[PDB]
């Protein structure tokens, strides 16, 4: 038999519910070598040029499945087989799909608080990309204080999504301070307590 990938299935339809989407593809032949699995992929406004998985190896047998959406999105979702011989092109996107805005569910990965001269503090975080930030006017909530008895917290807001970091300076060196990077948006801030971080300024810990 003479075998090729598959053809592209056919997205056939769509639900969209509050916090899912069920998205509805039908298989337009296998050309000999049997579909093996599917891939679900979705883009979003933010990136509408990147096409990233939703959902890889989803069960040959399934015409349709159950896809998690985040608050504050577009979301438009396309087929892909597979068989042994390779993937078929991809099916066409389907309609899209909105999600109303809700707080940020997370807070900022890879906090650290720590000088690069020796008087300074530098707090660092890694950026939280359009897909997390659920609602418009996000933007990071930057608190430190010395860890001292009664010491206030000092805060710092960061309305540019991409910013990394801030640089404290004029500080003691080699002292210890409490940290914490949270996530708000116009809904609120986001519904996961930071983590208190412990930072140093001066290079050394
Ligand atoms: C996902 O990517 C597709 C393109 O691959 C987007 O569809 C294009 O959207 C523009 C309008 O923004 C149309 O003018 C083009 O004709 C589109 N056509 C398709 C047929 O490719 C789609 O809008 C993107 N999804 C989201 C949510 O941005
Ligand atoms: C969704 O698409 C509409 C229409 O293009 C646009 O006005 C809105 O900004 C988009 N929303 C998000 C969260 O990307
Ligand atoms: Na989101």
């Amino acid at each position: 038999i003479v075998q090729d990938v598959p053809n592209a299935p056919k997205l056939t339809g769509i639900t969209c519910q509050a916090d899912k989407a069920e998205i509805h593809w039908e298989q337009q032949g296998d050309n000999r070598s049997p579909i093996l699995h599917y891939t679900i992929q979705f883009n979003t406004s933010f990136t509408p040029a990147s096409w990233d998985a939703a959902y890889e190896k989803v069960p040959n047998t399934d015409s349709s499945f159950v896809v998690q959406m985040s608050p504050w999105a577009n979301y438009t979702f396309r087929v892909i087989a597979f068989n042994k011989i390779g993937a078929s092109p991809p099916s066409a996107h389907s309609d899209s799909c909105t999600t109303q805005p809700d707080v940020p569910f997370k807070n900022p990965d890879n906090v650290v608080g720590q000088g690069t001269e020796p008087n300074n503090l530098v707090i660092s975080w890694t950026p939280m990309p359009e897909i997390e930030h659920n609602a418009p006017n996000f933007h990071y909530y930057v608190s430190w204080k010395r860890d001292i008895p009664a010491a206030a917290w000092e805060n710092n807001n960061i309305f540019d999504w991409r910013q990394n970091n801030i640089v404290i300076a004029d500080q003691p060196t080699f002292v210890k301070y409490l940290i914490k990077v949270v996530a708000i948006n116009d809904r609120g801030e986001s519904n996961v307590a930071a983590e208190e971080v412990v930072g140093y300024s001066g290079e050394d810990r």
